[PDB]
């Protein structure tokens, strides 16, 4: 309930991460804006490194769930934001179904004013040829809903879900999320009743950007 107070207005985003695709070794930066009481999140990505090695819809889901839409009736079970300023810790275990894995590890909280995403990516087990170091990966997103239940024993959530992405021949590449986030500080947090995360995702690209980069707009609202 006091983590709330930090996102009544519009929040800038800070995004870092390092990531080690099959020994393709990327890193990623991002900038935006965070509005919550719309669950409204405007995120512009840029491969500092040069070419990303995986395709960019595989990081969407890993590239700051504290923006999301919490209902009023629902407000006592926002784990993210009461988790503020100190933050949380968010894990995940990402299984791309017939192919390679991500473990994730991200320090999502607060910089002065700013609210910051540092993460480490670590892929494994990837197919040469497969969908995702072979770039058959539509650049596009579809809408998924987040399961979460409360992790009594960490003082945090657990969530799971499944994202559907469409490869190139029409078919679907499925990307198994198994999350976990443990706050960082020693501060009371809200620990949820079983709820979702209703997400709706765009992509594009910026005209005049010449980089390898990404556009992600995200709209998220709790529910269930």
């Amino acid at each position: 309930s006091k983590g709330e107070e930090l996102f009544t207005g519009v929040v800038p985003i800070l995004v870092e991460l390092d990531g080690d695709v099959n020994g393709h070794k990327f890193s990623v930066s991002g900038e935006g804006e965070g509005d919550a009481t719309y669950g409204k999140l405007t995120l512009k990505f840029i491969c500092t490194t040069g070419k990303l090695p995986v395709p960019w819809p595989t990081l969407v889901t890993t590239l700051v769930q504290c923006f999301s839409r919490y209902p009023d009736h629902m407000k006592q079970h926002d784990f993210f934001k009461s988790a503020m300023p100190e933050g949380y810790v968010q894990e995940r275990t990402i299984s791309f179904k017939d192919d390679g894995n991500y473990k994730t590890r991200a320090e999502v909280k607060f910089e002065g004013d700013t609210l910051v995403n540092r993460i480490e990516l670590k892929g494994i087990d990837f197919k040469e040829d497969g969908n995702i170091l072979g770039h058959k990966l539509e650049y596009n997103y579809n809408s998924h809903n987040v399961y979460i239940t409360a992790d009594k024993q960490k003082n945090g959530i657990k969530a799971n879900f499944k994202i559907r992405h469409n490869i190139e021949d029409g078919s679907v590449q499925l990307a198994d999320h198994y999350q976990q986030n443990t706050p960082i500080g020693d501060g009371p947090v809200l620990l949820p009743d079983n709820h979702y995360l209703s997400t709706q995702s765009a992509l594009s690209k910026d005209p005049n950007e010449k980089r390898d980069h990404m556009v992600l707009l995200e709209f998220v609202t709790a529910a269930g």
